[PDB]
């Protein structure tokens, strides 16, 4: 379709223009009012802020450069803060300003005050299947977005998919993703969702993301993940096996989907054959959507989060609120010079 491919070979354009000459320093931290700690991490937290002179709440995430450092992700955050200052499509969240100080990188985003798919899944136990694949549906449309310009994703689970006030998806935290033509090697990833390729420590490509989309899928509609157990060791043997069992409950339609896209030889999967994307667009479980009405956000949604204004942090938890310090004397300056 000449009207997709117009569309992606500009997407391509406009994404590489500022991926070669990357954006710097465009805020500073005295300029944001520190507001409420979001989520913790073992190298970084994410807080709510408010800009002193606009007022406008953002999500700032705060990594500390000697953790980053410390935990080998060097490189990782580089990609992160790289890429997310060059992509633009309606179901990411946008990057608004970066910096860094002596002891930390800092990534400003919009905040979402709807929170995270996850809450919503676990408070209701289950979505039905249209609920499932209006999600699924902007997942598909994004990572057609992020594979044709060579971006693999590797993050897909419920915590990173957040809800906007239309209640669209939004999704977050690229600390993985990577500018990748072909294979790449890195172990990454939550055990839940990693395709058998990574677990086995294989060279590995974009088929990964479209297992992960698998996994998700399933969750959606079932509640749970379809290699369920209690310790990674044990899903792990899951993943590699071959097998899944569907509940009744799913439509015939959704599980021949699923089998498609958790086919463990990955050069039979789903989003990795010769026609790429358009087998999952034209997918009997997706005949009801119209790919084009998601894109421009003219469906309605089947749940809007509640929430009482951008300030409103209730669909997020409680964190112990700790200090950011920032040190006098300069640490890992040569480490971050591109950030
Ligand atoms: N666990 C670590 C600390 O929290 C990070 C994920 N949270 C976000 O990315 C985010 C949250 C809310 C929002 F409005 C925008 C972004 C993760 O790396």
């Amino acid at each position: 379709q000449e009207s997709v491919k117009e569309f992606l070979a500009k997407a391509k354009e406009e994404f590489l223009k500022k991926w070669e000459s990357p954006s710097q320093n465009t805020a500073q931290l005295d300029h944001f009012d520190r507001i409420k700690t979001l989520g913790t991490g073992s190298f970084g937290r994410v807080m709510l802020v408010k800009h002193k002179e606009t007022g406008n709440h953002y999500a700032m995430k705060i990594l500390d450069k000697q953790k980053v450092v410390k935990l080998k992700q060097i490189e990782h955050t580089l990609n992160e803060k790289r890429i997310l200052q060059a992509v633009n499509f309606p179901f990411l969240v946008k990057l608004e300003f970066s910096f860094k100080d002596n002891s930390n990188l800092y990534m400003v985003m919009e905040y979402v005050p709807g929170g995270e798919m996850f809450s919503h899944l676990r408070r209701i136990g289950r979505f039905s299947e249209p609920h499932a694949r209006f999600y699924a549906a902007q997942i598909v449309l994004t990572f057609e977005y992020l594979h044709s310009l060579d971006l693999i994703y590797r993050d897909l689970k419920p915590e990173n998919l957040l809800i906007d006030q239309q209640g669209y998806i939004q999704v977050t935290d690229f600390g993985f993703a990577k500018r990748v033509k072909g294979r790449t090697w890195t172990l990454c990833g939550t055990p839940e969702y990693l395709a058998p390729e990574i677990i086995l420590s294989k060279g590995y490509n974009k088929a990964v993301d479209w297992w992960a989309l698998g996994v998700l899928i399933y969750e959606m509609a079932a509640g749970y993940p379809p290699f369920f157990a209690d310790q990674p060791i044990q899903i792990y043997e899951k993943i590699v096996s071959g097998k899944v069992r569907f509940p009744s409950h799913f439509s015939s339609d959704l599980k021949d989907l699923l089998r498609n896209l958790l086919q463990v030889d990955l050069t039979k999967r789903f989003g990795n054959l010769k026609n790429g994307v358009n087998d999952i667009k034209n997918h009997k479980w997706f005949a009801t959507t119209d790919w084009i009405a998601i894109y421009q956000r003219k469906v309605e949604a089947p749940f809007i989060p509640k929430f009482k204004g951008p300030g409103d942090t209730s669909n997020f938890d409680d964190y112990e609120e700790e200090e950011i310090r920032v040190s006098i004397n300069e640490k890992c300056g040569k480490e971050f010079t591109e950030f």
